[PDB]
C-alpha cells in the first residue's frame, strides 16, 4: 500500500454574495453611512494622475479630505432627517371637513385636532425644504475643493461617474418651485393659528388650506423630478457614490489585526476591476482592516446596484426588491493524497530542519475532523472514501507555511485523535509547498 501526495498550485477562488436588498431611502442611506463613517472616523492613509493624490499621498485621508468627508457626512444626515420628516409628514395628512360647517357638540375639539395637524404638516414641509437646501449647499462644499474637477464628470476610477450634476440641477430647480408656493403654505399656517385662536374661518376656507397642504405634501413625499426632498436624498446618495469612485481606490487596506505576521489578503471585485488589500497596522490615521473594507465594499455594491437598476424609491414608497452581487477572491491551495482498513488520515508538515508537526486529521468513516493550531481557521480537511483520497484545502497562506507536507494513515481505532507521527502507520513521501509574500 502506498500514499501519493499530489500538490495543486496556487489558484484564485472567487466567491459572490447575492444580497437581497431594496431601493428605499432608509436602506440606501445606511449603506452610504457605512462608507463615510468608515473613512471619516478611521482616516486611512492614501497611496502615493489627480491633484489631491500628489499632496495627500502618505498622509491620512482626513488631512486631505476632511471637508469632503464632513460635507458628505452632513448630506447623509440631513437626508436621513428629510426621510424622517417625510414619514412624519405622511402621519399628519389633515382631512377635509363637511362644507359648509356641520356644527356638533364635538366641533371645537375636532377643529383644534385639525388645526394641529395642519400646523405640524406645514412645519414638516418647512423643515424638509430647509434641509434640502442645506444638502445643496453642502454639496457645493463637497464639489468645490479637491474633487471640484473630478466628482461630477465621467478603468473609471478617479471620476465620480455618479450623475450628481444632473441631480443638483433637478434639486435646485424643484426647490425654487417649492419656494414659489410658500405664499400658499403661509396662508394655511396662519389660517390654522387663527382657528386655534378661536368669514375667513368658513369650511370652504379650511378645506382650501387643507387641500393646498396635501398637494404640496404629496409632491414633496411621493415625487421624483419635482420633489426637492427626493432630489436631495438622491444627491446625498449619488455624492457618496461619486466620492468613493473619485478617491476610494487610494485608501490603504489590509491592516494587520494583531500580529504583524498573519498575511490576510483579499481582493475586492468591482464592475471590471479588482482592488487588493494586503498584497501595516489597521487603526485611525493609518489603515483599514479587511473587515472594514469588506463593509465599505458591500455597502458600495448595494448602493451602486440599487441606484443603477431601480433608482431610489419615492420617499413614501417601500421599495422594489433587488439582488446585489458582492464578489471577492482570495488565493488558495489544495493538496491531495491518494491511497493504493483505515481509521484516520492526517497531514503533517515539516519545515526544513524541524520535526514533523501535525496539521489536520480526519476520522475515516464518520469524517470528523481535528486541527492543529497552525490549521485553525485557515485549512480544511476532507476525504473521498470512494476514491480513497484525503484533501487539504489551504486558505490564507503565510510564509511560515512553507514546508514539505506529508499525508499519513493510521489503521487501528483510537480514543484521542492521533497527532503524533508515531501513531500513524503509512506515509507518502511529501509534496513541497512554498509560499512567498
Amino acid at each position: 500500500v502506498q500514499l501519493v501526495e499530489s500538490g495543486g498550485g496556487l489558484v484564485r477562488k472567487t466567491t459572490t454574495s447575492v444580497i437581497d436588498t431594496t431601493n428605499d431611502a432608509q436602506n440606501l442611506l445606511t449603506q452610504a453611512q457605512t462608507i463615510v463613517n468608515t473613512l471619516k472616523d478611521y482616516c486611512p492613509i492614501l497611496i502615493a494622475t489627480p491633484s489631491w493624490q500628489t499632496a495627500g499621498g502618505g498622509k491620512n485621508s482626513c488631512a486631505t479630505f476632511g471637508a469632503e468627508f464632513s460635507a458628505a457626512s452632513d448630506m447623509i444626515n440631513n437626508a436621513q432627517k428629510i426621510v424622517q420628516e417625510t414619514q412624519q409628514l405622511s402621519a399628519n395628512q389633515p382631512k377635509n371637513i363637511t362644507q359648509p360647517h356641520n356644527l356638533n357638540l364635538n366641533s371645537p375639539s375636532s377643529l383644534t385636532a385639525l388645526a394641529q395637524k395642519m400646523l405640524k404638516n406645514a412645519q414638516s414641509q418647512a423643515e424638509i425644504l430647509k434641509l434640502a437646501n442645506q444638502v445643496e449647499s453642502d454639496f457645493n462644499k463637497l464639489s468645490s475643493g479637491h474633487l471640484k474637477d473630478y466628482i461630477g464628470k465621467c478603468n473609471n476610477w478617479g471620476n465620480g461617474c455618479a450623475g450628481v450634476e444632473e441631480t443638483q440641477s433637478l434639486l435646485k430647480t424643484s426647490a425654487a418651485d417649492f419656494n414659489n408656493q410658500t405664499p400658499q403654505i403661509n396662508q394655511a399656517q396662519n389660517l390654522a393659528n387663527t382657528l386655534i385662536q378661536e368669514s375667513k374661518t368658513s369650511a370652504q376656507a379650511i378645506n382650501q388650506a387643507v387641500n393646498n397642504l396635501n398637494e404640496r405634501a404629496k409632491t414633496l413625499a411621493g415625487g421624483t423630478t419635482n420633489s426637492p426632498a427626493y432630489q436631495a436624498t438622491l444627491l446625498a446618495l449619488r455624492s457618496v457614490l461619486g466620492l468613493w469612485n473619485s478617491m476610494g481606490y487610494a485608501v490603504i487596506c489590509g491592516g494587520y489585526t494583531k500580529s504583524p505576521g498573519e498575511n490576510n489578503q483579499k481582493d475586492f471585485h468591482y464592475t471590471g476591476t479588482t482592488i487588493n488589500c494586503g498584497g501595516l497596522k489597521a487603526d485611525k490615521n493609518v489603515s483599514l482592516s479587511i473587515e472594514q473594507y469588506e463593509k465599505i465594499h458591500e455597502a458600495y455594491q448595494i448602493l451602486s446596484k440599487a441606484l443603477k437598476q431601480a433608482g431610489l424609491a419615492p420617499l413614501n414608497s417601500k421599495g422594489e426588491k433587488l439582488e446585489a452581487h458582492v464578489t471577492t477572491s482570495k488565493p488558495s491551495l489544495r493538496l491531495s493524497c491518494a491511497a493504493s482498513s483505515t481509521a484516520a488520515m492526517g497531514w503533517f508538515r515539516q519545515a526544513p530542519g524541524k520535526e514533523r508537526d501535525f496539521v489536520a486529521g480526519i476520522y475515516w468513516t464518520v469524517g470528523s475532523t481535528y486541527y492543529a493550531d497552525s490549521a485553525k481557521g485557515r485549512f480544511t480537511i476532507s476525504r473521498d472514501n470512494a476514491k480513497n483520497t484525503v484533501y487539504l484545502q489551504m486558505d490564507s497562506l503565510k510564509p511560515e507555511d512553507t514546508a514539505v507536507y506529508y499525508c499519513a494513515a493510521r489503521r487501528r481505532g483510537f480514543t484521542l485523535a492521533p497527532t503524533r507521527a508515531n501513531e500513524y502507520d503509512y506515509w507518502g513521501q511529501g509534496t513541497q509547498v512554498t509560499v512567498s509574500s
